[PDB]
């Protein structure tokens, strides 16, 4: 047995830009841990890299998604978009069906 | 000013992946003729590229490019990038309504 194949999205915000599963697991770890600093070590990257993301996040909307607690959060915004890359990602995989059996049925076993 | 876009890579697992790298590669193939062509436009050595050839050679069935130097795509290699292209067509459409919501709340800068 392997595992299934699999569609996978991200979203380009041009010109310097992503949304995609790096972002929305911190964000997900974020929702689960509280804390920025363990979110990135889940994700085995420095602090400064994981914050960098963050930043990145609460620049590319008009509200902020993470913020400060007495120690972080995801605003009520930031829950909205998580939600919503959820559903996208939900929609994808309903669209792509088709394909994805195609390429299944394509598939090398070894 | 330009528009969010979303992307499509499927996973094959395990370690396996078709994305972007390789789809561009194929589509490189097809406009050039060859693999030495398409590393150097995609700025990888030939090795790197080669590699890539060969991992898609052995992801499905069959091969998807064959030597034609030369190479091309083989007439599933044709099939699989028009696959892939439809795909993405497939997916900007469902998820039209989303990307209109990401565009709303995007920063106007």
């Amino acid at each position: 047995k392997r595992l299934p194949l699999k569609p996978v999205l991200r979203i380009d915000f041009p010109p310097g830009e992503r949304l995609g599963h790096g972002k929305v697991e911190l964000m997900q770890l974020i929702a689960e841990t509280g804390s920025i600093s363990a979110a990135g070590r889940a994700m085995d990257m420095s602090y400064r890299r994981a914050w960098l993301l963050v930043d990145a996040l609460n620049h590319m909307f008009r509200q902020p998604v993470i913020c400060s607690q007495r120690g972080a959060a995801l605003t009520v915004f930031g829950a909205e978009l998580l939600e919503r890359y959820r559903g996208m990602e939900e929609r994808m995989n309903e669209a792509l069906r088709e394909d994805i059996d195609w390429l299944e049925a394509n598939r090398n076993p070894q």
